[PDB]
């Protein structure tokens, strides 16, 4: 595995012990062989779990999710997938790691796809070794993989809205349930319904993940309503997974806008990861998995692969060369390598719109490629009337940095900036010049 020029895919089933058993073994061997090593966690919650599994070993934790006093002589760095990609984009120097380990190497966020592309290109070049750890590698057709104990799989109609009758089996359960919903807004409705019926509900999403996940250990709950974020190593002490089998897909229409299409079928990798939450205790067989639809390869034409190409086109590799996407996922986008390469000033704007502006990659690229400086927010108000952002069936309004009251009408419309109350609130602050 550790020998150069090689990319290994560690494809053990969910719960096989890739993070607590296999990962420390690789770390010990890497330290023994003096290989400068990077460990890539998908989220800060997995980083905290990796610290527990690697406790004692000399690892430099490049995250505030862990409170450790470093000796300064560690040759193994641990950071999130997005931190790795972010530091690659910024002027800061990143070591040319001899060994690159990616946990949950199935994560389809644009920064995870970009990191895989960068690492795999370095391996293809014969510069480094890499290990991609995942139960569901890119290209998996099995939604029912092995587990530590048997799982009862049941195809059933799963409600995607509040209900008065017809789904007795959902509330007539005395155990703990993790329920995957296609969106935050869809989860709010089902959560309000379960709460009204006397259930204790915790809700998880990308923006509230670290805070609310802690509640699943600190308090007694009946249901956990989550988006696809819990597919990335999140572990619960539950006996049932209710899976709508649906997700929202960002799609770039005619290269002019981004809409959130669907809800539509999840990939086999996602369905397997969602099912993978239960059947993890070999001493407690019989965990249930209720699924409400089929799988399809909805990652083809998904905006994240185009966005990954926008990140890689702006990461230095060697002179004019540009990193390719990891081979099993390179056909999910019809992009020309190098087409999103920006000049130095616009690239600096692109990076800042993502890091500080917190804008989606596609939106940041449209603003930076137009030659607009980071603090220039006039574009948030000069788009056509069909780009009017709506809040509560009425146009959203903001006070500009000039003190004028204006309707939010962005020149480039990206549905992710107003997909929920929290996203819209952050976009309003950005359009007003608050960050
Ligand atoms: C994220 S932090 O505040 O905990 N600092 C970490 C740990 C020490 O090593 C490094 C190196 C570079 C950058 C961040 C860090």
């Amino acid at each position: 595995m550790l020998k150069k020029k090689q990319l290994t895919v560690l494809d053990l089933h969910p719960g096989a012990g890739k993070t607590r058993r296999v990962l420390p073994e690789i770390v010990r061997e890497a330290i023994k062989k003096r290989l400068r090593t990077v460990i890539l966690a998908p989220t800060r919650v997995v980083a905290a779990e990796m610290e527990e599994a690697l406790r004692g070993l000399p690892v430099r934790y490049m995250t505030t999710a862990v409170n450790v006093t470093h000796s300064g002589t560690e040759i193994v760095d641990l950071m999130c997938h997005a931190t790795f990609t972010s530091r690659l984009l910024q002027p800061i120097r990143v070591p040319n790691y001899n060994l690159n380990i990616m946990d949950e190497a199935h994560f389809t966020d644009p920064s995870s796809i970009a990191a895989r592309g960068y690492i795999s290109t370095r391996v293809e070049m014969g510069e480094a070794a890499a290990i991609f750890m995942t139960a569901t590698p890119p290209g998996t057709r099995d939604a029912f993989p092995d587990s530590n104990s048997p799982i009862m799989d049941t195809e059933v109609e799963v409600p995607e809205r509040a209900w008065s009758s017809g789904f007795d089996w959902v509330t007539d359960h005395s155990g703990k349930t993790v329920w995957f919903v296609p969106s935050v807004r869809n989860g709010n409705e089902i959560a309000a319904c379960l709460t009204k019926a006397g259930k204790r509900v915790i809700q998880l999403s990308r923006k509230t993940f670290e805070t609310e996940f802690q509640k699943t250990k600190n308090q007694e709950w009946d249901f956990v309503i989550t988006t696809d974020i819990s597919e990335m190593g999140a572990n619960f002490k539950a006996d049932r997974v209710i899976d709508s089998r649906r997700c929202l897909k960002p799609v770039i229409l005619d290269g002019e806008r981004v809409i959130l299409a669907g809800p539509m079928p999840v990939t086999h990798a996602s369905a397997a990861q969602r099912r993978g939450r239960i059947g993890r205790n070999p001493n407690k067989p019989g965990d249930e998995y209720m699924y409400g639809g089929g799988c399809a390869e909805t990652d083809e034409g998904h905006a994240h692969w185009l966005e990954a190409r926008m990140l890689l086109d702006n990461i230095y590799l060697q002179d004019g060369l540009i990193a390719s996407l990891y081979r099993p996922e390179a056909d999910k986008v019809a992009a020309i390598e190098g087409e999103f390469k920006l000049r130095t000033e616009q690239r600096k704007t692109f990076v800042e719109l993502m890091k500080r502006g917190d804008l989606p990659v596609w939106l940041a690229y449209q603003v930076a490629s137009a030659g607009i400086t980071y603090t220039d927010r006039r574009w948030c108000f000069d788009g056509t009337t069909n780009n009017t952002i709506m809040e509560d069936s009425v146009p959203a309004e903001v006070w500009t940095k000039y003190g004028e009251k204006r309707v939010l009408k962005p020149r480039w419309m990206d549905a992710r900036v107003c997909s929920d109350h929290a996203a819209l609130k952050s976009f309003k602050e950005f359009a007003a010049g608050k960050r």
